């Protein structure tokens, strides 16, 4: 009980943090898929033009 | 007997604290998946692409 | 059982969002093989014409 | 024997449980191939036109 | 000699107990690469279509 | 031998329903190629008249 | 010596074993490719006919 | 907290970074779609005079 | 009391220290993700040359 | 000297007996290479294929 | 030495073993080549016609 | 304190060889994606005269 | 420091061995893109008569 | 010194066996590469009739 | 004082000795990784061709 009580908040404190960078990961994705997408285009118009 | 009992109970307690730090490491997990699930599908919006 | 409940649902929710993400990709695509149609199209009137 | 009775038991419960989230899984790669086959079908469309 | 004898035979029931955990372990592990055979095979479809 | 017995015949029902999931996939191309046969023939009666 | 001669029969049996195993192996992917070169069939069709 | 913040800003430069690389991914492949456009091109006035 | 008045602020100095090391294990999984996030950069551009 | 002459010995005995496991090990491996050998050739089969 | 000579002629095995496999997918892929050879025959007779 | 400070510069040195490595990454890298980028100049060739 | 020297080394002689191996990479696609090259000619000459 | 003399001829040793296994290896993946070099112009073929 | 020096003489052999394994270490790790590079550009090649 007692001793439990301070390690639970820190789990929670922990997993809040893990949220944090979590959020980072969506957004380095963003960029790498933005990337893919634009560049599939490129080789979209090349295909049509083919 | 007399002894052992009062043992036996706090042995009682400290598995249910036990319970509360794995419920916690079940969300921690839960966070974790979820990043996984989603930047996985922006993997496969860009495969999709291409 | 008990430990394993909040997980199931978390689950759920994992596979819901999942699925909006996957939405997301169906209309993705749907403008690049609009775009794939009407240019194909173009390609058409040329050979028409010829 | 005795002692090992209950943790039997208890493996047995960590089986069914270990099958429910199985269950889950089979589930959500049905999503991710029910959308992998909806827009390799859009593809289908394109080169079709193509 | 005769102190060792109810050993031997408490060893003897041991092991037979070890083997019956470890018949559980074979099923548990028996779940979870039907899911990773049945989840491999969605894949597998994805790709043909792909 | 013993512990390992169980475990082939688990195997033998893994490789079972592999086999199902895998006449549903010579099924789901049988549309897909069909798709194209009748498409394909489209274009046939196009470049014929052409 | 005297000690180690039944373990290394324990190990040989074990290695047996492993190879009943290791043919279930074969024999999985025997079917996993049969699937793949009869879908891969359907798509050479598809291609011929295009 | 504390510990996690260095972090969190060596995430920023890391994407920061990242989006450095996809600027070079971007036009590398204008070179190469541009390559492409004055090509078919060629194949253009070949069929035209054809 | 007494005694383990001294104790408890050198376990507070401990822990402090371990803090320090802690955050230069931040730091240098910071250069190895960041060498996995460009090199892996690389990969892309191979990927989409291709 | 004269008690660690035994023990030596003993020792060299215990560290052939070493050396046999040890060859069972290389062994045990052998098998489950050969086996991995022999599946992802399989899969270069399916692979070729498509 | 004496430990990696069996499992250097293991690899031996192995690599020869890996060697009919091969000679299997070359074949495999004479009927393949020889069917498209045929194949797009066919429409080179369908060409000279037209 | 103390005992920790030379400890925290061994750390130092150590992270800034990490960052030597990690720039001999880079560069293998930079050799790899360079002959991707080459050969895939030459299928870009080919499929132009086709 | 000291123990990373022979390592930064023999890193460079990987990555100089690994542009041997490049070199004939870009060998081998030169005599694949020959082959493209020539035999494009010869549908080249076929569609000229036609 | 004295004791780790015998040990680092030991290495010595097991770092020249460890470039046996390693020359086997180079070894079996130019059988695979070799089948990959041949099977790749079989398609070369059918592309080219194609 | 007088009892430690011998002793903090010995652990610096100790430590030195230390460094004399683990240089051997880094050079094992070099022939495993030169193999992982040489052959990883046998995979780069079929990957070319294909």
């Amino acid at each position: 009980a007692e001793g439990d009580d301070p390690a639970k908040a820190a789990f929670d404190s922990l997993q809040a943090s893990a949220t944090e960078y979590i959020g980072y990961a969506w957004a380095m994705v963003v960029v790498i898929v933005g990337a893919t997408i634009g560049i599939k285009l490129f080789k979209k118009f090349t295909s049509k033009a083919s």
